[PDB]
């Protein structure tokens, strides 16, 4: 009475200074005319949605809401704040104060005020708001998503929903770069058909409405020509393509050189340099150029602590103001330790950009990647200024992990993966969060068994209970309490998935139904594996064989089926149980 | 210009002193009346079998062979030896010199002469013998096999052949202790039927002829009673059972306490101490008593560098004379480092006996264990004086592993596991050795997925090549030459197994035919995996789908089979290749 709701991202400084209060049926609004337009529209939108009416003329005992920027002439704003302010904060910073009848939102800039509104929306539950002092700002200057995967691109409606979602969670960057949009890569020289041009316009419009930088990516590297008139003809295709998007309102651009056979470092860098001179600077209001080199992970860039030839030449040729992305120690890796960022930053003598390949699943499509940002150093901001994730072709389920990315990039120093994971599912799933937690917990780790691995381990608590079972059984100690307990877990998995099948909204259900079925199967095979152990302990041959065929048939279903989940946990347990000989005397 | 053939075990000191010579069709035998009877019978058997006649009257043109102990009075021996003796060597040591038509075998004791004859037998190839100076003796004084596994016990013929094989490889210990002989454990109180006693007499006799200590094990722990009249009766049952075996010539005995629920250390030890006194000492010619405690691996014996309650009590109570067995840091474990032996040896303050659970496969019967002794500290002899291995229910194929155990325990310091394994297969398989190497190289590592793991990794060099293929393909580099090399390895795996199916003697083929077909299946799936990769590289979609279906069926077949082989190499490669998504374009 009254408690601070789940917030995402976690604000830098939040203090509870009171007991909280109810916001009236209709309110007074001060500052609308000079405040940021986007911020105001997000406020209006929320206020309409929560049945809250705006007064035509001040009343004295309605709740008052004041909104604006530090540069603005609003005396009531300086008053309602009472001490704390956004003057001392970096771009996108804001102060928010809630004190008996008065909510004050002040941004350092228009972005700031918009962000303050988002926090305000998350603060209000039931018309009740807690009494708080807040100053808030991002750790990392550029935070967001690169739609950069292989497979079916996000639908136009998907992206519009993603862009809204980025705004709500203070993500400011969306990179358009679908490997399978023909006009982005395969037919990069060719202009967009009129109908896609108009859909693009809506995206840029929606991006501006949400303080998101729409970055238009192009990948010419498969066949771009570099020398002579063909080099001239090709460079002019790049400029043409860029201009047609610039004319629609695009102010951020990327040229990418990943996943190509050509390794002409000097020529790649020189294309970038010419585009930087003839397009970026010449336009004057365009953000820094973004790129990634053909060598983009530490394994590929560095040999024996020294940069390899391509990287060396690229690093020394590419202009200082161009943003360079890299993926970490590997393309899909467990971790980015600080020493890796330090290494790559020093090779490039600039703050680096990260293209994090998680939750992307294009390389192992059967598994859903449903875990938090995991493995990333909490001091990465020392060498990184731009942090993006590559998501799954499954736009709705990608939100869980994107939600944690939003918390990690905004408030890096206090990021707790486990807490951000739980908060993400809570905020996204409502009355279904506990069940969605059970399911998603078994689907966080990605491993193609060769070059690609990343994510928190699947269901670690349950894994540790399984190990303890084998430990007890092999030590020939009583294990019946732990066995009773594992029945509980396997029955819980199955119930959770069934409830999820019955109650998930279609938008989520269409992306995960097969994996839900997989987990039910594995749970059933897990339970039967228990029956099988109990039978051996009881020396009941009949009951053993009968549980064994069930367990083996469940395992066979799970292995033959497209969906993949819980490989090292629920699936491995069946394998472990079938390989454990308790028939020894 | 000989050369020295393969020898097992590796002699302590061997030196080539010349070019070698051919032994004549007929020879002069000196010392046959005075030297060890068992050594002479072994010698006569070898001569008979290699068409070498013995002169009844001396002939200066014939090769001269001289045999005896240091304690024997023989002038020719001393003369033929010329500087080298067994005088200052330990028990079981011998000297051997072959030089200028002379071969001199001198043992330190009768056991060493026998082993001298054994080295002679390995030295002669087609009447040719290298000219050598040898002094030789074991690192460890008790070396052998404990038949102590669960499963079908070895047949009577099995055991007779093993005992001969132990003789030839200088193994001096055989512990009879099969878990599923009802009279060993299940009905340990009940006497052996007379026909089984006759079978025992032949075992005892064969052991004596081969300098092997036949050790009679009994395991009363499931239900022995300790207190009052009940315990007295059960103690006399142990005496009776041992007496009946002593009466046939058994002079070593073991009483085991493993794999039972009753953890009464003081009682177990009291039983042992009583048996040590009223039986072993009462008899004067019985070797030290052998046991294992209910806590017999370091995880079960120790907590924070200190003994657990059972172990502490057992160690304080059990007589210093008694040999105590332990299995290392776990029951089935990768290694015994020196620090483990030192720890256990300190607790019991005595040199320890080792029960090594490799090549035993009772806990994972589908896999054959065909690797060398691996993981055992080369300095173990400082705290261990007794080394035995627990073999597979498969007697014949156990020989590969046992062969390397003979070399490790006899010549510990110079033991090379790769060399010994290679030598074992060369010596045992003859013309089939190169093919058997290909197959057995895939079947060395034991792993039940949970508590039990031990042995050399399966096909290491092939594993590293597969690793390098994935490292090239995921870096989009040219991998043609390496692909080609892999096609060759896989074809070779198939060729070897097919040649083994057609030409292996039945006694070995009976034990591995399922594992032969399984490796052929995986080899074919491996090939198909390569096909699938090359199709993906060439964008040939239909050849890919065709290869995919084959790779997948071959894996499914192997996974379904009782037979297990090459989990982490040949089998894993298919899973790796199916998960490697190269259709992303
Ligand atoms: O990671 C990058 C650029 C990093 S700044 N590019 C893409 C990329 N390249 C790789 C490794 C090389 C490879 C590509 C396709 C098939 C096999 C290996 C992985 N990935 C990502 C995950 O599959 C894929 O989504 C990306 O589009
Ligand atoms: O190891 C010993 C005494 C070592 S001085 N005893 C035997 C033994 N006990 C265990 C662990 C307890 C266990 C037994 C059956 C099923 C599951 C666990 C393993 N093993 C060996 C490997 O299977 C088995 O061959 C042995 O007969």
């Amino acid at each position: 009475q009254v408690l601070v709701p789940n917030l995402n991202p976690t604000p830098e400084n939040l203090e509870v200074v009171g007991d909280g209060f109810k916001i009236t049926s209709s309110i007074n609004l001060v500052g609308e005319e000079e405040a940021d337009e986007n911020a105001v529209n997000a406020l209006r939108e929320f206020l309409t949605a929560n049945n809250i009416e705006i007064n035509s003329e001040n009343d004295p005992n309605s709740t008052t809401l004041i909104i604006g920027e530090v540069d603005d002439d609003i005396p009531e704003l300086d008053e309602a704040l009472n001490g704390t302010t956004a003057e001392n904060l970096k771009e996108e910073g804001y102060a928010l104060v809630s004190n008996d009848g008065k909510i004050a939102i002040e941004g350092k800039d228009g972005d700031g005020t918009f962000y303050g509104v988002q926090t305000f929306k998350q603060l209000v539950k039931e018309s009740n708001i807690p009494e708080v002092n807040i100053t808030d700002y991002p750790t990392v200057s550029a935070r967001g998503i690169v739609e950069g995967f292989y497979g079916t691109p996000w639908t136009h409606q998907d992206r519009l929903d993603q862009i809204k979602f980025y705004g709500e969670n203070k993500l400011n960057t969306y990179i358009y770069a679908p490997k399978d949009d023909p006009y982005h890569r395969e037919k990069w020289r060719e202009p967009y058909p009129e109908s896609e041009m108009q859909r693009m316009q809506e995206l840029i419009n929606a991006s501006a409405e949400n303080k998101v930088d729409f970055v238009f990516g192009i990948s010419p590297g498969i066949d771009i020509r570099f020398d002579g008139d063909a080099g001239e003809e090709d460079f002019n295709h790049l400029i043409t393509k860029a201009e047609s998007l610039y004319d629609m309102g695009v102010r951020s651009f990327a040229i990418y050189w990943d996943d190509i056979q050509d390794k002409s470092a000097a020529k790649h860098a020189q294309v970038l340099n010419r585009f930087n001179e003839e397009f970026v600077k010449a336009k004057g209001d365009v953000k820094p150029l973004i790129t990634c080199p053909t060598e983009y992970d530490t394994g590929a860039m560095v040999s024996n602590g020294q940069p390899r030839a391509y990287t060396r030449i690229f690093a020394e040729t590419v202009d200082p103001s161009i943003e360079v992305m890299w993926t970490g120690p590997g393309v899909v890796t467990n971790e980015i330790p600080l020493s890796d960022a330090q290494l790559i930053s020093g090779i490039y003598d600039r703050n680096m950009a990260v293209w994090w390949n998680y939750p992307v699943t294009d390389y192992f499509k059967g598994k859903l990647a449903l875990g938090p940002m995991h493995g990333l150093d909490k001091g990465l901001n020392q060498y990184v200024d731009f942090f993006t994730v590559n998501p799954m072709e499954h736009a709705e389920l990608s939100k869980i992990s994107i939600h944690t990315a939003a918390d990690y990039s905004w408030n890096m120093d206090n990021y707790d993966y486990d807490k951000a994971w739980n908060r993400a599912i809570d905020m996204l799933y409502g009355d279904l969060a506990e069940d969605m937690k059970v399911f998603a917990n078994h689907s966080t780790r990605m491993d193609n068994k060769t070059w690609a691995k990343s994510g928190r381990e699947d269901a670690p608590e349950l894994r540790a209970k399984m190990d303890e079972l084998w430990n007890k059984l092999s030590s020939k100690e009583d294990a019946s309490a732990l066995i009773e307990e594992l029945y509980g877990e396997f029955a819980r998995m199955e119930e959770a998935c069934n409830n999820l099948k019955a109650n998930l909204p279609e938008v989520a259900l269409e992306e995960c139904s097969r994996q839900l079925d997989e987990l039910i199967t594995l749970a059933q095979g897990d339970k039967a594996s228990l029956d099988m152990i109990v039978a051996q302990l009881n020396e009941d041959t009949e009951a053993y064989e009968s549980a064994k065929e069930i367990a083996q048939n469940k395992l066979n279903t799970a292995l033959s089926s497209f969906a993949v989940i819980s490989e090292k946990v629920a699936q491995s347990f069946i394998q472990e149980a079938l390989s454990f000989d308790l028939t020894l005397i």
